[PDB]
């Protein structure tokens, strides 16, 4: 059948339109510029891209610019999003889009009258950002807005825009009768097909990099395999059960566990042994997945082999140094 894969270039929307088509879809891929050869040949170079792979150009801060490629789709992805931490105009630039996008894309499904079912990528930031951390969180829970804007921690303006873009969308879904799902992943991690570095991997690979700024995510750790994920998304489009909210997290523990885990796989990088405001004691806290595995969804993937992964593919691709 005929999907469309918005931020199709991306960490994610690459390895699942890779999947997608692998499973016999028709891919609609969705890109901001198709001129850009760093977006776009890792995906005109997968097999089946000649003959079931097509581009469109579309941005989210347009209104109806979705329209064309989601007109005939069975089913969408809506994947893509502004990914700026670093934003000087967080309202403009990253939140009004996000939620402005995201209402445009599911209006433009509702024009199409094909699309069956939309699968939202949200965000863990949209679950478990409040100042007391539970022990284990699961999708009837959701970000504290007040306590995000006043912290001001590493990506709190994503962090929002992903939120208020998951809240109106289930408005606007109840509203229309609109069969919509999303999936709530943690920390993606693995290999990928991209050119250039994930954002997520920033944050991941944080321990190696020194990227203190991003120790914040990952202190209580959650993580997920990109392949699972990306298989989990194509699980929930087909399954007929699916219904709400569903998180996608294999694996938590924190920075002090993962740090241990690097170090012992990769000698050659200094790697920390010991991290400010943090103990042995530190409490890990759990993103709970037993909604989609209770559909019957298995995860197949390591906290090991996303690392692995990840590294041995930053290397490949000399965004990561072969050693410090
Ligand atoms: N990776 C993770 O750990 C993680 C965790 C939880 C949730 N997520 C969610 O997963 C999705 C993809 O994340 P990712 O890691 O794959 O990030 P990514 O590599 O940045 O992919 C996001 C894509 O969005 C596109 N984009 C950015 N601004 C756009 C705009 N204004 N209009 C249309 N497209 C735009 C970009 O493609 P172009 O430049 O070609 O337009 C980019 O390839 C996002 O919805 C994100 O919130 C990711
Ligand atoms: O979207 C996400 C994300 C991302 O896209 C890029 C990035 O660099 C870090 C990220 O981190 C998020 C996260 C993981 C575990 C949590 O407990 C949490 O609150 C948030 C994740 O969901």
């Amino acid at each position: 059948e005929t999907v469309c894969v918005t931020g199709a270039s991306g960490f994610i929307g690459s390895w699942l339109v890779m999947r997608l088509l692998e499973r016999g879809y028709t891919v609609r891929a969705t890109v901001r510029d198709p001129t850009n050869v760093k977006k776009v040949k890792h995906l005109l170079d997968l097999p089946k891209a000649e003959t079931h792979l097509t581009l469109w150009k579309a941005d989210l801060a347009d209104e109806g610019s979705f329209d064309e490629a989601i007109k005939g789709c069975t089913g969408v992805f809506h994947v893509a999003t502004p990914m700026d931490f670093e934003s000087k105009d967080p309202e403009n630039e990253v939140i009004k889009p996000t939620i402005e996008g995201m209402l445009g894309i599911m209006k433009s499904c509702a024009a199409a009258k094909t699309v069956r079912r939309l699968v939202f990528t949200s965000s863990a930031g949209t679950v478990n950002i409040q100042e007391h951390q539970l022990p284990v969180y699961d999708e009837s829970c959701w970000s504290d807005m007040e306590f995000c804007r006043a912290k001001k921690m590493t990506a709190w303006m994503y962090f929002v825009s992903k939120t208020l873009a998951e809240q109106a969308a289930w408005k606007y879904a109840k509203e229309n009768n609109i069969d919509f799902i999303t999936i709530i992943p943690t920390l993606v991690v693995g290999p990928f097909i991209m050119s250039s570095m994930p954002p997520s991997l920033i944050t991941a690979l944080s321990p190696i990099t020194g990227n203190e700024a991003h120790y914040s995510i990952i202190r209580q750790g959650q993580f997920v395999h990109l392949d699972d994920l990306c298989n989990a998304h194509i699980y929930l489009f087909e399954n007929p059960k699916a219904e709400g909210r569903y998180i996608c997290s294999s694996h938590d523990c924190i920075i002090l566990d993962l740090a241990k885990m690097l170090r012992e796989k990769y000698p050659e990088y200094n790697i920390p042994t010991e991290f400010k405001g943090v103990d042995e004691n530190l409490k890990s806290v759990c993103f709970s997945s037993k909604k989609l595995t209770d559909l019957g969804f298995e995860f197949k993937y390591s906290l090991e082999d996303m690392f692995t992964g990840a590294v041995d593919t930053c290397r490949a691709k000399g965004l990561l140094p072969p050693s410090h």
